[PDB]
DNA sequence: CACTAATAGATTAGAGCCGTCACGTATCAA
DNA sequence: TGACGGCTCTAATCT
DNA sequence: TTGATACGACTGCCGAGATTAGATAAAGTG
């Protein structure tokens, strides 16, 4: 099969002149800054259509106007208003991209809407379910802003705001639209309660991604939302765009569903060694943390297994080493953290963070996460990522590369990875460049050089790597250009740039509707219409014994409820009967009447089928993104390998494959090799890693050497 | 008994967060 | 100092 | 006879109106 996977990037071609024959456009320099209220004042004079920002590096304007009927344009100190035409829409670099922006302006949340008229420059869209309420009663919403950049990609930031009493007439005041379910602009003052951007309270506000629950709970998420305004605006704006607004779809390469390992399997490298746990000094909260732990380990199959040694002891000993102290990174106290001597490999664990220890508690309440078949204290996550920290930090301080596998080194052995820190605090310009070579003993060959941005015309391979790193990068003035970079892996004189980048992975969100529609708890169905369907479904069924055998009792089953129903009671008969859904003939029942019926028990959406609309959120693999005219831009995404829960909390972002030196072919034949690394359990607990498992060994070893150096912290 | 007065944005750049490290259950291979 | 990694507020930059 | 791999993880209801007698109970001045 061929899998399609579509990005945040978006497809679509304004109908400029049907545009241009039902609409009047304005432009609006502001030249002086206290020219800002006067134009304020003549936004609350006027009633435009919708209301986008035009602003580039080369300004030539400050605001577009989409007018049904122009005003009569005035003449005020500081700004210039003029009516423009879409034919000579590039003299002011108003590129076919704030177009789409007013037309998302004119959206709104609800479903089945219309282009209703709206100031306010940008979409910033939030029901009454993002909402919550402080001790001081001050409502507090969370907004989902939508934004089509230079680039043609959609932006979902999520925006907070909170409540002020009285107007503020040098700040933005936003007021709550509670009709068009999005937040507004409020240029003059207006009954009602008044927002302003911020969220200084404690917890923050996170909007899920994407949620399979159901349908209702689908249009609460950054993908149902989304998918909620692109099908509202390519139904009410049909004249205005050509073609519908739609995510570019591109095809996978180089899928890779290898599968990882349990993450408890860690325990072998530690078979035949002695782990020295304990505390610092003077400390009691630290000591009975330290004894519970210890007596955990002791106690628990997996280490009396793996043939481990668990001893609590009083100070630090020979090898692996787990200490507890108390968290004074914060504030003034005495520093229990202990560094590491030559053959003493040290993993610190706090209190508060790991202990789960809040302030006011008299002793510890840790409870290793014991959940299994038989409970075991040694599989918990926390712990795990311990021991694969120690592992990792055994390997640095040895030397040695042995917690990869045997297989996976050999593959990884002619690679070598650069790593690139921006020099904050210097005064001049500089990056430190690491580099990680690996003898044929499988051995750490760690090399650095500080490299000046300004003396670039050097020609160690530092410095050649850092100016073809520097070309790439858009703004390397900044710092957050070279925490963007990951690596650059190299293979001989080929040479591969990977980027973080903003644009993230959507899945196929019309699909999720569409069933998720079907599988509509509340949606009413008709008895009389619903058997007869079946019955003229029943030919189409022709599989297995069971899975027939479970169709006909479904169809015998719906006759006995009443002419009308909720789904909710089908679904209820249908699993007292016995048609579970889990089961293996109840499964195909459900799969046939997503794919061809207008009801479904079950969506088959967590299902791993051969083209399905989550394709992308799963598996590791990498795309070619057109980007404008034979540019080829290639990416990646990395996905999570055990199937998807009915919420997904992040996306997953697009990094960057960039050829600094070599062919095209670099990408082709180095993808297998990254994509090997990034199938490995230690760097991240239980998931894929995005990047390279050595760009782990690259960040610990330049934080050992932060650890010394001041300079570059 | 008393107020008047009369008020930069927009867009990136980064520190630091949370939150996810999957679990109990039917089910085909070996 | 479980740590990775997306990403959210917020100080910074830029007129 | 058990060690895999693919998928389940279920939230309720949804106002108006009309009739009584019932110790109490502080601290003020423009
Ligand atoms: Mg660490």
């Amino acid at each position: 099969q061929q899998s399609m996977i579509r990005t945040t990037r978006l497809d679509y071609k304004i109908n400029m002149m049907q545009l241009q024959a039902d609409f009047k456009f304005l432009v609006v320099k502001i030249i002086d800054r206290s020219a800002f209220k006067d134009y304020n004042k003549l936004l609350a004079s006027w009633s435009p259509e919708a209301v986008t920002s035009i602003r580039g590096r080369y300004k030539k304007g400050d605001y577009l106007m989409m007018f049904r009927q122009l005003p009569a344009i005035p003449t005020i100190a500081g700004l210039e208003l003029h009516e423009i035409l879409l034919e000579d829409m590039g003299e002011f670099k108003i590129y076919p991209n704030h177009l789409l922006q007013l037309l998302l302006n004119q959206q709104s949340a609800n479903e089945k809407s219309l282009l209703e008229p709206c100031k306010t420059p940008e979409l910033l869209i939030s029901g009454e379910e993002w909402y919550r309420e402080f001790r001081d009663m001050r409502q507090q919403y969370y907004a989902l802003k939508l934004k089509v950049n230079w680039q043609q990609d959609l932006e979902m930031s999520v925006q907070t705001f909170t409540q002020v009493t009285e107007f503020q007439w040098d700040k933005q005041i936003y007021q709550f639209d509670e009709k068009r379910g999005r937040f507004q602009l409020c240029y003059q003052p207006s009954p009602g309660i008044y927002f302003v951007q911020g969220n200084h309270s404690a917890n923050r506000n996170y909007i899920d991604f994407l949620s399979l629950q159901n349908k209702s709970s689908f249009y609460k998420s950054k993908v149902g939302v989304v998918q909620l305004v692109l099908d509202n605006l390519n139904l009410n704006a049909e004249k205005y765009l050509l073609r519908p607004v739609t995510f570019h779809k591109s095809l996978v390469e180089h899928s890779s569903r290898l599968k990882l390992s349990k993450r408890e399997t860690i325990w072998q490298q530690l078979a035949g060694s002695s782990l020295n746990i304990y505390a610092q000094v003077n400390d009691r909260l630290s000591q009975e943390l330290a004894d519970q732990l210890a007596d955990h380990l002791i106690r628990s199959q997996l280490v009396r297994k793996n043939s481990v040694h668990v001893v609590r002891s009083q100070k630090i000993q020979s090898g692996f080493n787990i200490q507890v102290i108390r968290d004074v990174r914060g504030r003034a106290a005495e520093d229990g953290y202990e560094v590491a001597k030559n053959d003493q490999i040290v993993q610190h664990l706090t209190v508060e963070n790991f202990g789960h220890y809040q302030e006011g508690d008299k002793e510890i309440t840790w409870k290793p996460k014991v959940s299994g078949k038989h409970h075991d204290p040694a599989r918990d996550v926390a712990i795990v990522k311990l021991i694969q920290e120690l592992c990792i930090k055994r390997d640095l301080a040895n030397g040695k590369l042995k917690t990869v596998e045997p297989k996976l080194a050999s593959l990884t052995q002619p690679l070598e990875f650069y790593y690139f820190a921006f020099l904050k605090k210097s005064f001049d310009p500089e990056v430190m460049v690491i580099k990680l070579a690996f003898t044929p003993e499988m051995e750490l060959r760690f090399s650095k050089k500080k490299v000046r941005l300004n003396a670039l015309t050097s020609d160690d391979e530092y410095t050649q790597v850092c100016k073809r790193v520097f070309d790439s990068l858009a703004a390397p003035k900044f710092y957050s250009a070279w925490d963007s970079v990951d690596c650059v892996v190299r293979s001989g004189n080929k040479q591969l740039l990977i980027q973080r980048l903003n644009r993230t992975i959507m899945p196929d969100g019309k699909q999720i509707r569409k069933q998720l529609e079907l599988n509509r708890p509340d949606k009413t169905l008709w008895r009389d219409k619903v058997v007869e369907e079946l019955g003229e479904l029943r030919p189409m069924v022709s599989g297995d014994s069971d899975y027939v055998a479970a169709y006909e009792q479904l169809q015998a089953l719906v006759t006995g409820m009443r002419p009308s129903f909720p789904l909710k009671d089908l679904d209820e008969a249908a699993r007292k009967a016995g048609l579970n859904p889990k089961r293996r003939d109840m499964r195909q029942v459900n799969q046939f009447l997503t794919e061809n019926a207008t009801f479904t028990l079950k969506t088959t959406l967590q299902r791993e089928l051969p083209d399905s609309p989550l394709a992308g959120m799963k598996w590791i693999g990498l795309t070619r993104i057109e980007e404008g005219e034979g540019h080829f831009n290639t990416f990646y995404f990395v996905g999570s390998d055990k199937s998807l829960k009915p919420v997904v909390n992040r996306a997953v972002t697009l990094r960057r494959l960039l050829p600094l030196a070599g062919d095209a072919g670099i990408i082709d034949e180095l993808f297998p090799k990254l994509a090997a690394m990034m199938s490995v359990e230690f760097v991240r607990s239980g998931q894929y890693t995005v990047v390279p498992y050595p760009v782990k060994y690259l960040r610990e070893y330049w934080y050992s050497i932060l650890r010394q150096h001041p300079e570059y912290r």
